[PDB]
């Protein structure tokens, strides 16, 4: 069923997201990207309309997949006796944002000011359609090279939003906030908008703020790169310590720092190509 569907290519990455192929859809040359992820390392499970039991990711997945681009599309999945296989969209060519920071270092407002938008809508598309991702960070972000398209990716510690406490928590620590660190308790949106936080420092430092505990209870951001007063505060604003003194998603998008961005072409025509 797999095998004569698709022709396997190279490793692409593994981590504790699984393994990730390169791949072909034999049919009509279609680039893929086949996931595998062992049975034993899966803690999340969901189910499906049909009735059937399979990893939440897979579950999130479906609840996303539209004509939008900012996520990334499944396209089939397979189980195996101790396996499951993702069958995901992959474009090409493609970086992630985590490789394309470190070659560049910190990246240029303008360019900044683009990708986080992007991200932003992605979110925003996740949590509209019931999805908490709750692992946002830049190796979690593809850039379509070509067209200067982001892409949300991994959705293996997600959730389905809700509007209750959430006391579980799988993402990665240094993206997690404070009132995580201190309770191990946290709320999907706000906490999201902490790591948002992260991302954008992220990418106008070339670095994250924060790496121990200590640091992300106590929350003083230091900017070790020139970075505007306006980018500066919008930082600030999504790292508050206090979960309610964090921005709405409304009020990131409305925020000065963020007013004028560049279409994802014309992002691709400056900065990428
Ligand atoms: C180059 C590349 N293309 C991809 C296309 C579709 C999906 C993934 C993908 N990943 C890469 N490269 C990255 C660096 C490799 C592993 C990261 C891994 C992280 N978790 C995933 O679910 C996922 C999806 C893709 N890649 C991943």
């Amino acid at each position: 069923p797999l095998e004569s569907q698709y022709q396997v290519g190279p490793l692409l990455g593994s981590g504790g997201f699984g393994s990730v192929y390169s791949g072909i859809r034999v049919s009509d040359n279609l680039p893929v990207a086949i996931k595998h992820v062992e049975k034993d390392r899966i803690s999340d499970w969901g189910e499906l309309p049909n009735g059937t039991r399979v990893p939440m990711e897979v579950v999130l997945l479906k609840k996303v997949s539209s004509g939008f681009s900012g996520v990334i599309r499944l396209l089939d999945w397979f189980e195996r006796p101790d396996s499951f296989v993702l069958i995901l969209e992959r474009p090409e060519p493609v970086q992630d944002l985590f490789d394309f920071i470190t070659e560049r270092g910190a990246l240029q407002e303008e360019l900044a000011r683009s990708f986080f938008w992007q991200v932003l809508e992605a979110v925003r598309h996740c949590h509209n359609c019931g999805v908490l991702h709750r692992d946002i960070k830049d190796e979690n972000i593809l850039i379509d090279l070509n067209r200067g398209e982001l892409k949300l990716i991994d959705f293996g510690s997600g959730a389905l939003l809700k509007d209750t406490v959430y006391t579980d928590f799988d993402g990665t620590r240094v993206y997690s906030p404070p009132e995580w660190i201190r309770y191990h308790r946290y709320h999907g949106r706000s906490a999201a908008v902490w790591s948002l936080g992260i991302l954008l420092y992220d990418m106008v430092c070339g670095d994250i703020p924060f790496e121990h505990d200590e640091e992300i209870i106590r929350g003083q951001v230091f900017f070790r790169q020139r970075v505007s007063s306006e980018c500066q505060h919008l930082i600030r604003w999504c790292l508050a310590l206090r979960p309610s003194d964090r921005p709405t998603f409304e009020e990131i998008q409305n925020h000065p720092w963020m007013q004028d961005v560049l279409l994802p072409q014309e992002t691709a025509e400056i900065h990428l190509h």
